[PDB]
């Protein structure tokens, strides 16, 4: 079906980006990491620890359940219930101090948008994340492209008063038309609210935009440097020469569309690998 080529195809996403910038030996904080699903990604890349936090009791205990059906790991696994967008994360981490930071990755997987609610949001994420880390390393992660959104949204008239688009798997609704009023620009690059369907994964759930722009100046404000911007597509196209016979069969199998490449096609195109991008940024300096 188009959905289960959809979380194929982003899982695939998330394997290449999370080898690209991982190493053996490695310690990674993964923020909002909901059920902790890529626990075997990080294995691959030989990890020595795992920091896994998420806002959600549901969502860690479920991450925890999860990790202790597993077998026997080659590295430590920790996952903490904390607010990593809206509190320092010394809040959330005090009483772990089996955690090792300062750690050499911080990860975030379709959710940094919410921390895009307001700009001391956003603030309090970026000093997070710029705290946690080493000098040189990485945060990377993947996140709906405020790019394709705008192009989405100069197609829509202003008559319209919640912009919308979609198709049979997936379905964008936005809580107002201040961008269209606004000669095609966002009143701010916070607070920018729309609701989120995708078939069977997200129940027309209300999030924000992220304007790369945005992120990328206050990025840079706390010590990073870009790394990555790729959208799903391309990202996916340079990629895949080199991860065809990485892949694991089912994956490989998966990916293969009707005429012997590999992707996505048909429905699911649109939603998996044009409305997402991945991200990175390098630190590269102190923050004071
Ligand atoms: C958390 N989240 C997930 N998605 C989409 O939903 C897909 C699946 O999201 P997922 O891999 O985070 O969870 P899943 O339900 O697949 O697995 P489980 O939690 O282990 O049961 C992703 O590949 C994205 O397409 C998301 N899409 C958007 N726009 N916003 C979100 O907050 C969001
Ligand atoms: N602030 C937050 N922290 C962690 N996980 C989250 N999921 C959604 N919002 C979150």
């Amino acid at each position: 079906s188009p959905i289960i080529k959809l979380r194929n195809f982003n899982n695939a996403i998330k394997y290449i980006l999370i080898d690209k910038f991982t190493r053996a030996g490695d310690v990674v904080l993964e923020l909002a990491c909901g059920k902790g699903g890529d626990l075997r990604k990080y294995g691959a890349a030989g990890i020595s620890q795992f920091i896994g936090i998420d806002i959600s009791n549901a969502s860690i205990t479920e991450a925890l359940k999860r990790y202790h059906s597993m077998k026997n790991l080659e590295y430590q696994v920790i996952l903490i219930t904390g607010d990593c967008f809206g509190e320092s994360l010394g809040v959330a981490v005090e009483s772990f101090p089996e955690c090792r930071f300062p750690c050499d990755i911080v990860s975030c997987q379709f959710a940094l948008h919410y921390a895009f609610e307001t700009e001391e949001k956003a603030r309090r994420m970026l000093l997070n994340v710029v705290k946690s880390l080493k000098i040189g390393g990485y945060f990377f992660g993947t996140i709906p492209d405020s790019e394709f959104i705008r192009y989405k949204m100069n197609k829509i008239p202003e008559s319209v008063e919640k912009p919308s688009w979609g198709n049979s798997i997936y379905k964008v609704t936005f809580s107002n038309n201040e961008y269209q009023k606004n000669g095609n620009e966002f009143p701010s690059p916070f607070g920018q609210m729309y609701t989120f369907w995708l078939e069977d994964a997200i129940d027309n759930v209300p999030e924000y935009v992220i304007p790369f722009e945005s992120f990328r100046s206050l990025a840079d404000e706390y010590g990073m440097e870009l790394e990555l911007q790729k959208g799903f597509n391309e990202f996916f196209v340079e990629e895949i020469p080199n991860w065809v016979n990485r892949f694991s069969p089912k994956m490989r199998e998966g990916l293969k569309r009707s005429d012997g490449r590999y992707g996505v096609e048909g429905v699911e195109k649109e939603p998996a690998a044009y409305f997402y991008t991945t991200f990175a940024f390098r630190k590269v300096r102190d923050y004071q």
